[PDB]
DNA sequence: TACGCAAACGTTTGCGT
DNA sequence: TACGCAAACGTTTGCGT
């Protein structure tokens, strides 16, 4: 079709190309004429053809876990912002923690020749670490590990442990000594990693969480609902609970209410993520905030780097969680004794 | 590179192609050998090259408004599911109701030659209707109008009006006659459209909503918070409020609580959307559910149709809202008198 | 029988003049 | 000075034999 444009304009396609990409000087007249045709002809250059020669699609692939989940969604929306402004196109792919699903998206992606790959799989079994390696050729960063699982990729680390610790600390400093915890999947960083930061502060304080007091969640409200239930549904109950994620917490809130327990007056709750609308949780949720925007921008950036400045060596950038005091936590019985 | 594969296998690339696409019979031996090379060589066919000949990228573009918003997110995740299973690749593009932003994504998309276009712009000014037309050549459906704004596209209609009506009705039948409303942007279907369905039921019941009682929202929790405030913050207040969207409602809940108002005991609240976690709103939110999954699947479908069976004529499919009784609504003063 | 040739898809770009 | 030629990018596919 560039051919048809060149014709209407009575010049070479080479010319046409030059004016379309301002890649060499072109007579005003000439340049106008090209536009002229470009317009009537209603021309849309073909990126596929272009990509064929220039060797880069100017498109990036997001190999995600899921996109509805608030936490996730927020990150994604950030990443997209970044692609858009640096001219990239985003191909969002959700694998739902399915190996087969992952092996697929991974493949479709390579085939569509994505300039780079953004990775958010939540859990990384050897089998997954494996496939990922088979693509070391395509530039990629994983945005959700705690340490650097591998050498063939970039990594942004969230400091999910110091997050866990921050949370426990607060509760402790608040007068609490009978605390429960509903963590997320231990096969995930935000899961095991947050739990352990929390657990260290406890040990540090000689606090011992009864096993009847720690209940796995899956980051979904329902899991929170069930955990809280189980927790307050026992003879002896804690005065405070640390909830691995905001959405689950939101679920933990509803159950207390349903059992007629007042929060923070009956149980104090601290969550984690500081999701876009935790402030409007009822009560306004006190939580650890995870910089998600920076998590995205910073991920897009290492990638762009690797891409544009052809970087070869892996790299890793830390990011930092920070406590956000809201209204779901009250003083514990030991406040005054410290 | 297919060339390098053909070589390792000592056969023509044509052969290689045939076995890669099972497009004509190939000797077992032969076929194995090809795979053999395909493997050591570590071959990934190029979709871009392929697309160059076959004329279709097997990729679809989602020209959305934003993706963090629950409502939105849910729809999107559905659409992606559908693309994935019918082999399509999703390019998610957020225009934030920005014309310039839209003119851009639209263009990048055409250029990347997307097989079809999914449209979710929220608001459609003539200027937007205009650009969209310039692309009548690319198959597309808009998933968010109430009626069929144009002839060059497919349309799935949500019946947002009968939704509005359902909501009012309930409130009426519940004993309520002093109702307030916090609608969403009137420049959107889910906004004006839901409001009017609501307003008709009122008129039908000879109920008159005082203007001091209707406050615009923007679908975001904060806007809900402010509206509720303004509403209950007056001398005379309603006993029930219809909230244009769940997330705003969630915001409307927090403010009542903050003003020490009990819900549903002091004010009853009915929302709209039936978002994934309204059940865990505190109280479990009574709302009108919008089939979002079907909204997506049904959108992907008309498109695929247009695509594959080269359909030319516009088409439109209705979908239906339905009331979900939860715990945020209580009997009104007139229940018994009916 | 089972396969190979060569043109074509829509652009970019090294040389020329 | 300001532009045009022709090869090349990686596959698909109509004909042949
Ligand atoms: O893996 C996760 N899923 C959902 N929400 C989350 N918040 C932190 N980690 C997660
Ligand atoms: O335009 C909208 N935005 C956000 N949530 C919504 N729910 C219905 N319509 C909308």
């Amino acid at each position: 079709t560039i051919k048809d444009v060149a014709k209407r304009a009575n010049v070479s396609t080479t010319t046409v190309s030059h004016v379309i990409n301002k890649t060499r000087f072109v007579a005003e007249e000439t340049r106008n004429a090209v536009w002229a045709a470009i317009k009537e002809l209603h021309y849309s250059p073909s990126a596929v053809a272009r990509s064929m020669k220039v060797n880069h699609t100017k498109s990036i692939g997001l190999l995600a876990t899921s996109s509805e989940a608030a936490y996730f969604a927020e990150i994604i929306e950030a990443v997209e912002k970044n692609c858009f402004q640096k001219g990239y196109t985003l191909i969002l792919g959700n694998a739902w923690n399915n190996l087969e699903k992952q092996r697929a998206y991974l493949s479709m992606m390579a085939q569509k020749r994505v300039d780079g790959l953004l990775v958010m799989c939540s859990e990384y079994p050897e089998p997954l670490l494996a496939m990922l390696e088979e693509y070391r050729h395509i530039p990629m960063v994983v945005m959700d590990w705690g340490e650097a699982k591998a050498d063939f990729t970039d990594a942004v680390i969230d400091n999910a442990f110091e997050g866990g610790y921050m949370a426990g600390r607060y509760l402790i400093e608040r007068g609490h000594r009978e605390i429960g915890v509903i963590p997320g999947p231990l096969e995930r960083n935000t899961g095991a990693g947050r739990l352990a930061g929390f657990m260290k502060a406890m040990e540090e304080a000689m606090i011992k969480v009864p096993e009847s007091w720690i209940v796995q969640g899956d980051f979904e409200p329902e899991s929170g609902y069930r955990a809280m239930q189980q927790i307050l549904s026992q003879p002896h109950r804690p005065t405070a609970v640390f909830c691995g994620g905001d959405i689950m917490a939101m679920g933990a809130l509803c159950a207390a209410d349903e059992m007629g327990l007042r929060v923070p007056q009956d149980v104090s709750l601290i969550g984690y993520d500081n999701v876009r609308n935790a402030r409007y949780f009822t009560p306004a949720l006190t939580t650890i905030h995870q910089p998600k925007d920076s998590l995205g921008e910073t991920a897009f950036n290492m990638l762009l780097d690797r891409i544009v400045n052809k970087r070869e060596e892996p790299q890793s950038i830390e990011v930092h969680p920070r406590l956000i005091e809201r209204r779901s936590v009250a003083d514990g019985p030991f406040r005054d004794y410290r």
